[PDB]
């Protein structure tokens, strides 16, 4: 494939969750931006594919899976099968990106995403592949079990500027933040 995005909001002490949920209370707008990110194609008649891990899938209300507009991939080494409505499983995020490569898919699908979590995130900073990392920080700590793994600042590089990301800090129910992204080139 010819690039990933990776997409995750973190906080001060780089804490993505806690307790099987975010740290953080509910934030609407940073959600619709999550939404509008992980379910625009820009070609028509293709969708995105979005690939996060087993404890993140079972995160989401069950109601709300799967993510709605897009195709679902799990990774697990324990799992059998695809968890109830998930559309695909992999062992490895390798085997996922085979899989999409796979003819079926391959026309079918338009952008990657990696939604998480740490073992996700990592192995997929790890691909030497071009890589846009989208991160929303938000400005204050909260307590967290679950950490965004170290960025190898010299491979990714922060962008000043990117089209449809606003540059402005960001505030919303009395909390701070800023999108930022970064680019590996290789
Ligand atoms: N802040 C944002 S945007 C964000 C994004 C995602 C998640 N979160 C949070 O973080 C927590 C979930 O993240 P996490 O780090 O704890 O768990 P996850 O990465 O979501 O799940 C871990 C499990 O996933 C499978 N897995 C993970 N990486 C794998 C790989 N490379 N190959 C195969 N299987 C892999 C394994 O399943 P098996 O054990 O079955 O093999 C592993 O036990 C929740 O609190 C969630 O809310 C936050
Ligand atoms: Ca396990």
């Amino acid at each position: 494939v010819r690039s990933l995005n990776s997409i995750v909001a973190v906080c001060q002490n780089m804490g993505i969750g806690k307790d099987g949920n975010l740290p953080w209370p509910p934030l609407r707008n940073e959600y619709k931006y999550f939404q509008r990110m992980t379910s625009t194609s820009h070609v028509e008649g293709k969708q995105n594919a979005v690939i996060m891990g087993k404890k993140t899938w079972f995160s989401i209300p069950e109601k709300n899976r799967p993510l709605k507009d897009r195709i679902n991939i799990v990774l697990s080494r324990e799992l059998k099968e695809a968890p109830k409505g998930a559309h695909y499983l992999s062992k490895s995020l390798d085997d996922a990106l085979a899989l999409l490569d796979s003819p079926e898919l391959k026309s079918k699908v338009d952008m990657v995403w990696i939604v998480g979590g740490t073992a996700v995130y990592k192995a997929a900073m790890e691909k030497p592949i071009n890589h846009r990392l989208f991160v929303t920080r938000i400005l204050h700590e909260f307590e967290s079990d679950t950490f965004f793994p170290e960025i190898d600042y010299k491979d990714f590089k922060l962008l000043t500027e990117y089209p449809g990301v606003p540059a402005d800090i960001q505030e919303e129910d009395g909390i701070q933040y800023k999108f930022e992204v970064y680019q590996k080139s290789v």
